[PDB]
């Protein structure tokens, strides 16, 4: 639902702070949740760290509106739906977050939100698909190496995702 995104990304601002560089831990340096690759992605060229460093909140806005809202057709997937598909596409990328919403309502996973898949999400409940995907998205985490890492952190992420979704499910400005 469009009114999702105002809703939702001042707590993914919240919750993610400025410039973060844990470089013994993979994914390399963040700034408000932007990966280098990511900016990158955006700037055409790889880019460095002290560019990640310099980010700015307009410009990682329009990354987070683009690159990942836009990726997950947010605007058109129910309310709370979108919030659910949009914070596993911000932390695992927007091929990864449908294909598992596609797993969820019973369509091929290609990764990109079509007209079978909308015809699937739009036949099923939306506190139904976000439970689903939050479960399948548990679940995919835990074949993952950097698990036995960043797991527990992972399962209060969901938690809290999972809670925010529901929520916005029966807002009823959505
Ligand atoms: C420790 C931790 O959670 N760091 C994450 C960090 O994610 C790291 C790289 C990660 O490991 N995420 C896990 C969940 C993951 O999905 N790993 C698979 C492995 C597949 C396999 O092993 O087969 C992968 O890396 O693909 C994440 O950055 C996102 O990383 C995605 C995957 O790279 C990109 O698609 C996204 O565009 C990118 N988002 C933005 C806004 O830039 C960032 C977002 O704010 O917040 C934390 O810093």
């Amino acid at each position: 639902a469009k009114g999702t995104f105002a809703k939702a990304m001042p707590h993914v601002f919240s919750d993610e702070g400025g410039y973060v560089d844990h470089p013994k831990d993979p994914g390399g340096a963040t700034n408000m949740g932007i990966t280098l690759a990511t900016l990158s992605a955006w700037e055409g060229r790889k880019v460095s760290k002290a560019e990640v460093k310099a980010l700015t909140k307009t410009k990682a806005t329009d990354i987070y509106r683009e690159n990942y809202w836009n990726k997950v057709a947010g605007d058109d997937l129910p309310a709370g739906v979108d919030h659910a598909t949009l914070d596993f596409a911000i932390h695992s990328g927007p091929a990864r977050a449908v294909k598992m919403l596609q797993k969820v309502v019973g369509v091929d996973q290609d990764g990109v939100i079509g007209a079978k898949t909308l015809a699937a999400v739009r036949k099923m409940a939306a506190d139904r698909i976000i439970n689903e995907l939050c479960d399948a998205r548990l679940a995919w985490l835990k074949g993952l190496g950097t698990f036995s890492t960043f797991g527990k952190g992972w399962t209060s992420r969901v938690s809290r995702v999972r809670s925010r979704a529901l929520a916005f499910s029966r807002d009823s400005a959505l």
